[PDB]
């Protein structure tokens, strides 16, 4: 699972922030 | 930094291989 709705959600915006 | 039972799962099981 690459992505999922709340995972999905923190992988964005936690790598978002970080890159 | 967070971890959440799926979240967890992955985190660690996904970082772990990774290291």
């Amino acid at each position: 699972e690459q992505a999922s709705q709340e995972v999905k959600n923190w992988m964005t915006e936690t790598l978002l922030v970080q890159n």
